């Protein structure tokens, strides 16, 4: 009953996921980054040189200045705007038009991205984590607030893009297999708990309160999966060690070199699958989700049409704590069960795989003390 919401993601090759949203009356139509690692939904409201369009507030009969400023830091980037609110809907989503607060931006530095095709972005965490504070009610929970639709959303990121966003539900055409759904331990961010990490079945030997030091969190916003320094070393060493057929430098594993090879000849099986194993829903019980060097190895922007396919180690290091970005979500249909404090993950319909392996979620795996695995 969800099709007219599916496949209404776009995007470019390693530049963001985005979804259209209409603001304004008359109707001003913009593409919209969906980023769960965020809570504000703001807008180019100025001209840039990265922008196609932006939001005319002039324009718009129905738009509201709060009268108040807001500025946004992110992991990466930054941007400062005004404060207001207007009617929103998203025309290939939700049935509905809610008025929301809106942030208009008129500068910004390092955020958006050249050629992207994206002008805004949507914050769908929290309000714990909104600026200018808590009390700046996010899109999402505006949504929830003012209408019927169920309170949960499902994305699935396609990599090479595209995708779907379901809003309100879940879509089954979209996964295959079950859905598994691991605790939101606290809601700010969408945080979880990692219990265990494998390289090709290898325990990582680790004490999980490392994999989760300061907090995990699942954001369709940031590239990569990105790894507090501890586990970044040893999850590379691991790596490296699985994938002693071929030598790379030093620089590659540091995401400071790329490696392109002829087009289809991309030898995916040296490189070794990795298993992040997540809190389950029943006491003892976990569940894991299997990735492939497709997702892990990134593909950089095409020279030209040319014979040789280069990529990107993106696997990263972090100082804020685990980050599960597209490389984790591409071979996944996550739900955001807002609802019911929980996320899902089952194998995507649209992964990227071959003939000899394939992205899963399998459980149930015992596992004990699960709960002295995350950060107080
Ligand atoms: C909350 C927010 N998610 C906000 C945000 C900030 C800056 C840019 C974006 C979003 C645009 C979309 C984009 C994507 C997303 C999926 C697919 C393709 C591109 N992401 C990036 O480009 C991006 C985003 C972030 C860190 C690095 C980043 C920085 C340094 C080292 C490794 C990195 C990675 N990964 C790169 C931190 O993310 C955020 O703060």
């Amino acid at each position: 009953s969800f099709v007219e919401m599916v496949d209404n993601l776009r995007g470019k090759s390693g530049q963001g996921y985005y979804v259209e949203m209409t603001v304004g009356s008359p109707p001003q139509t913009l593409n919209i980054l969906v980023d769960t690692g965020s809570s504000n939904f703001a807008v180019g409201a100025a001209p840039h040189p990265f922008l196609h369009r932006y939001y005319q507030r002039q324009l718009s009969s129905t738009y509201r200045d709060l009268r108040k400023g807001v500025y946004v830091p992110y992991t990466q980037g930054a941007w400062a705007g005004e404060l207001g609110t207007d009617l929103v809907s998203i025309p290939h989503g939700p049935n509905v038009t809610v008025r929301a607060n809106i942030a208009a931006i008129t500068e910004s530095d390092k955020f958006f991205i050249n050629g992207s095709n994206w002008e805004g972005i949507l914050g769908l965490a929290y309000a714990e984590i909104a600026r200018p504070d808590d009390s700046l009610e996010p899109f999402f929970d505006s949504l929830v607030k003012q209408t019927h639709v169920p309170n949960l959303f499902s994305l699935q990121l396609c990599g090479a893009v595209g995708g779907s966003m379901i809003i309100g539900g879940i879509d089954h055409s979209l996964y295959t297999g079950s859905l598994w759904y691991t605790p939101i331990r606290r809601e700010w961010y969408y945080e979880v708990i990692i219990v265990r990490v494998e390289i090709n079945g290898q325990d990582l030997k680790m004490d999980c309160k490392e994999y989760n030091y300061d907090k995990s969190i699942v954001d369709s916003g940031t590239t990569n999966l990105r790894l507090p320094k501890k586990v970044f070393e040893a999850a590379v060493k691991s790596i490296k060690a699985a994938s002693s057929t071929e030598k790379f430098p030093d620089g590659f594993w540091l995401g400071e070199q790329l490696v392109c090879w002829q087009a289809g000849t991309t030898p995916w099986n040296i490189f070794p699958v990795i298993s992040l194993y997540l809190m389950g829903e029943v006491t003892n019980q976990s569940f894991r989700i299997t990735i492939l060097p497709q997702q892990y190895l990134r593909p950089v922007e095409d020279v030209a049409t040319s014979q040789d396919d280069c990529y990107k180690f993106a696997i990263s290091q972090s100082s804020t704590g685990t980050v599960m970005g597209a490389v984790i979500m591409e071979g996944f249909y996550v739900v955001f069960d807002r609802a019911r404090k929980r996320i899902g993950f089952a194998v995507s319909a649209c992964h990227v795989h071959d003939e000899f392996r394939t992205a899963a979620v399998e459980g149930p795996f015992v596992t004990l003390d699960m709960e002295d695995c995350g950060y107080n």
